[PDB]
């Protein structure tokens, strides 16, 4: 895993998508800031699908690695308009840049 080849990965979600300590949402989707490990559609502030508001289930590495490759595979209801990392290296790269030792 390559954090620098998944900063720039991670353009892509940076839009929707905030990434900081302040805990306040991007302009469309949730702060991505403690991620790893997080439980699905939890994040406070944040009005999530049904999907993900009714999810027990955790962001774990293996659980992200899907959904970012598929999002409507995982969760067919989200409101996530994306239509997924087909290339495994970007996939891990991201993974990587979001990861708590970063
Ligand atoms: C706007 C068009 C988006 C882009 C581009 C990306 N994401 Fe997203 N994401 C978006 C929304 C509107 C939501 C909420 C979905 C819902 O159904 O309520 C999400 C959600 C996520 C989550 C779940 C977060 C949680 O706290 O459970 C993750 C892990 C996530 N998104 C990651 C992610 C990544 C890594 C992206 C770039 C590759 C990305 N998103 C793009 C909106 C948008």
């Amino acid at each position: 895993c390559d954090p620098e080849n998944g900063k720039k990965v991670y353009q892509i979600c940076s839009v929707c998508h905030s990434n900081d300590t302040t805990g306040v949402h991007g302009a469309a989707a949730p702060n991505l800031h403690g991620l790893e490990g997080r439980k699905v559609g939890s994040v406070p502030g944040f009005k999530f699908s049904s999907a993900l508001r009714d999810s027990g289930d955790t962001w774990t590495p293996q659980h992200l690695d899907k959904f970012l490759e598929n999002p409507m595979a995982v969760y067919p209801l989200t409101r996530m308009a994306f239509s997924g990392l087909k290339n495994e290296k970007d996939r891990r790269d991201v993974l990587c840049f979001l990861s708590k030792s970063s």
